[PDB]
């Protein structure tokens, strides 16, 4: 599923991401835009053989099991394929664990390079929330 901007904002708000660990909703929408272009089915392989999955590009090196990342962890206790669903619940619940692990949203490289320090409120402007 390719979400619209305001559609995704509303879904993320319903799932408790607005101001989660102090990160306003626009931060999460901005991260999803540049990680996946709002596409739940996005995948990208990393140099070390791990793979990033879904709307927030969660990495199999630490967070999910895909059966092909030897020596990795599965800290969200899910198959990585569950992060490609049109229902974003699994991605949101795993993202909550990630952002709580000490480094905040700096875990998302695209957030650090394209959202951090910008006017992220623009990403929810005009949306009925
Ligand atoms: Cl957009
Ligand atoms: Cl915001
Ligand atoms: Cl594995
Ligand atoms: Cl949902
Ligand atoms: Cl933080
Ligand atoms: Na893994």
């Amino acid at each position: 599923k390719v979400f619209g901007r305001c559609e995704l904002a509303a879904a993320m708000k319903r799932h408790g991401l607005d101001n989660y660990r102090g990160y306003s909703l626009g931060n999460w929408v901005c991260a999803a835009k540049f990680e996946s272009n709002f596409n739940t089915q996005a995948t990208n392989r990393n140099t070390d053989g791990s793979t990033d999955y879904g709307i927030l590009q969660i990495n199999s090196r630490w967070w999910c099991n895909d059966g092909r990342t030897p020596g990795s962890r599965n800290l969200c206790n899910i198959p990585c394929s569950a992060l490609l669903s049109s229902d974003i619940t699994a991605s949101v619940n795993c993202a909550k664990k990630i952002v709580s692990d000490g480094n905040g949203m700096n875990a998302w490289v695209a957030w650090r390079n394209r959202c951090k320090g910008t006017d992220v409120q623009a990403w929810i402007r005009g949306c009925r929330l």
